[PDB]
């Protein structure tokens, strides 16, 4: 039984009619923001499936195409998150053994013309926008974001509570493979650095899900032992902290890299017909660090302008969020038409407790401090979405 990069190479060398079975070709895909979980998760799932099509657990129950999976970025994109490059380096996972967007678009090019191109998705429930015109059919899901009620008939479907998509794509198909514990140690690491950033060492966000998996590695990685030492869960901490790190780590970036390396867009709906396109950025490091990094405040907005115009925004949201002794700290930094970010943000300035530090609302940009430390690009999209429906139009 091949290891998780030998899959991913034993993948790269087949012919894509090796691939598709019957003219499907199935992948499996994050969301378009690509990160550790979702990366975690898409490799996770095929590996798995893998796994179970060509052993015992899968007798009298046949059939089984591999499974694609697919990183949701350009390929040279990936050196932006030092956090995933550091677990592939440990499970020695080459980059030339992954499949991005460039790989994706080569397998729809070179497919047979009549191949029909299905996907499961991992830690999203709907199709990345920008992979829409390639995926046929959605046919199967696990999640743990909002749950957006498309594709009801996906199977699996799965969308709970949880601190790491991961630990529920890990749990799901530990079940089906009773347990085997050549699978958990050989996808523990990717797993684990998913569910421990996702959960800071599971200390935050913590589900039922995740304490699970957390378990069920831990059994496998400890094996037969009369007493359990403290070294485990030391190994998990210098782990943590190494990957903790990393995704810190964007010194060096650009604004353009900083901006879209943790970023994800929508298109609300208001009372007029015309929709909102509207991006958000989450980052690691406060504004002012971020102007210092980047020529000043003046050069860094510019840049944020370029940025917006680029991708059509009409609005552009900043989301920061760091920690310094002990404590967490947020930012919220907006920019557009004048009289949406002013709405906006009139709106929903009570429920994140917005404190203006910089520009003016009335200017298109504008920055505060976030005493809501608790809402995250997750809370603050729903609470920008209600605010865009109360406007007039
Ligand atoms: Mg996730």
């Amino acid at each position: 039984r091949k290891t998780v990069p030998e899959f991913l190479a034993h993948l790269k060398s087949l012919p894509i009619s090796k691939i598709a079975s019957n003219d499907v070709l199935t992948i499996c895909v994050g969301n378009e923001s690509a990160d550790m979980d979702s990366i975690a998760s898409a490799i996770t799932y095929s590996y798995c499936q893998y796994i179970y099509n060509e052993g015992t657990y899968s007798e009298e129950k046949k059939k089984g195409s591999f499974i694609v999976p697919i990183i949701d970025i350009p390929r040279e994109d990936l050196s932006l998150r030092r956090d995933v490059m550091y677990v592939l380096e440990k499970l020695k996972i080459k980059e030339e053994e992954l499949f991005f967007i460039e790989d994706l678009k080569s397998l729809k090019q070179n497919v047979s013309q009549g191949t029909e191109l299905n996907s499961y998705l991992v830690d999203n429930n709907d199709t990345p926008k920008n992979l829409k015109n390639y995926i046929d059919n959605v046919v199967g899901i696990i999640d743990h974001h909002f749950d957006l009620q498309k594709h009801l008939d996906a199977e699996p479907r799965i969308v709970k509570v949880s601190g790491s998509c991961s630990s529920l794509v890990f749990n799901y198909w530990y079940e089906k493979l009773q347990g085997d514990r050549e699978v958990v140690m050989n996808i523990a690491p990717l797993l684990m650095g998913a569910i421990l950033i996702d959960t800071s060492n599971m200390r935050r966000k913590v589900e039922e899900s995740d304490k699970l998996a957390i378990e069920r590695c831990q059994a496998v990685l400890s094996g037969a032992v009369n007493e359990v030492s403290a070294q485990g869960l030391e190994d998990s901490s210098e782990f943590y902290k190494e990957i903790k790190s990393r995704k810190n780590d964007i010194k060096g970036f650009s604004v353009s890299d900083i901006l879209k390396k943790d970023y994800k867009q929508f298109n609300f709906q208001g009372k007029g017909h015309k929709g909102l396109e509207i991006g958000l950025s989450s980052i690691v490091k406060r504004m002012s660090w971020l102007f210092n990094e980047h020529g000043g405040e003046a050069d860094f907005v510019n840049q944020c302008r370029r940025f917006q115009a680029e991708r059509g925004l009409d609005v552009l949201v900043l989301l920061t969020s760091w920690r310094k002794a002990g404590d967490s700290h947020r930012e919220l930094v907006i920019l557009g038409d004048s009289n949406v970010v002013r709405e906006l943000i009139e709106r929903v300035s009570d429920k994140l407790q917005l404190q203006l530090f910089g520009g003016n609302l009335d200017g298109g940009v504008a920055m505060f401090k976030q005493l809501n430390v608790e809402a995250t690009r997750k809370q603050v999209v729903p609470y920008l979405e209600e605010a865009y429906s109360n406007l007039e139009e």
